[PDB]
């Protein structure tokens, strides 16, 4: 199954919220299961860098069915996947990338938020995946 | 508001005359609040790899509204942002790098310094930056 | 000598079978002495981002020589190739690359897996190279 | 002054010659002071990845007007020049890459050398540098 428009925009719009809520201005990207982008928004006020790196995010959770941060942890000098960010053109490993998992458990796609700390792009992220299906595989 | 030609020709003068100062030989970049370039100067003598970091500097800083070396400090191994360099066609992420700042508090563009030690080259961008500006937001 | 598309599809099913045994889905990639393509193979349910990272461990074990995380243990911080995933395009120094070296111990090219943990992708690339030739010059 | 096809070719032979002393199969490089190439050697059985190497290696010493491994000292993690080797297309920063510098101090182009241990690429670089002037600025 591949992720909707209609249910990438109403992760957008439950993303958008939990960002105004925290005082954020977010960068929000849904890309489908072959990386390819579905649906961005950003926020008023967000910052530019936000837009690729957003976008990187969600490429980089769908790429490997993990959220983003799961892989950074592995990607450290000494890590088992150091030097993987220069793979695929450029991916990036820091929290606010999460898999859209459907109701039978298969990847759909990822959202991805970039624009504040890594915590509340992580929060973002997780309001905008939560609302159109689960999160984990 | 978007910073002017004349304001970025005000800026990068200002920031010559730091260098020549300090002793050094600089490449001087302003870009507009997208990120795209408005104005660069390469000092007789600069070396040739600066003109792409003082550019990329200048990009980096406007792109997150930091000065450079305030992401580097974030971006080491074990930081939050390990790996944001390889996002938006390469950041520079130590210093040389100054947002410039309306008197609105909005930031209007950015500018960058490469060609001698990261501390000098800090130094030039803020002498660039107070010359038509604000540094912070 | 050069590897051939026989032997090429063979250490592809001899890499698929170790993959299977193991319980993972495999990207399998062989790549000629100068580092082109010659053949690939994306096991179902295979990681996306393993298409790439397959074809740069292929290459990057062909262009030096070695195993990928012989080359990582040399790039690490503080280690003399620090750097080097930089060039060629992209590099990937953690394992899963293995050599194809022929009875006369030259090599003809090499074998790029990706897709489970570095250690079952190289296990999986060394049941491949393994079934067409040695592994070590 | 800029370096001619007659100095790096001069500069070329001195280092195949050493790198045969030292039993090694290298790729050599020469750059004019823009960072524009002027000659290339391959060496018979040369790492395929050190064409690109040595080719950055020179890039890298004649943008800077260091030899490459004295960037790379400062561009460790913690370093005051950490992730430079984003800039500039991709540099090189470990040993190998020496400038060449005229009679009158001025540098007119560097030379660069990939295929061995970086101990070896260093004693072959400056021994084809050295063949056709100083090599400190």
């Amino acid at each position: 199954m591949h992720v909707t428009i209609e249910q990438a925009e109403k992760a957008i719009q439950a993303a958008r919220a939990k960002a105004v809520e925290l005082g954020t201005q977010m960068c929000i990207a849904i890309v489908d299961s072959g990386g390819n982008l579905k649906a961005f928004h950003r926020m008023d006020g967000a910052w530019v860098g936000s837009i690729d790196i957003a976008q990187k995010k969600a490429k980089t959770a769908v790429f490997f069915g993990m959220k983003t941060g799961q892989i950074g942890a592995l990607s450290q000098p000494g890590g088992s996947l150091y030097g993987i960010e220069h793979s695929n053109q450029g991916l990036i490993t820091f929290p606010g990338g999460i898999p859209i998992v459907d109701a039978d458990g298969e990847m759909s796609g990822a959202i991805g938020v970039s624009g504040s700390s890594v915590e509340n792009d992580d929060a973002v992220a997780l309001a905008g995946a939560s609302a159109i299906g689960d999160t984990e595989l």
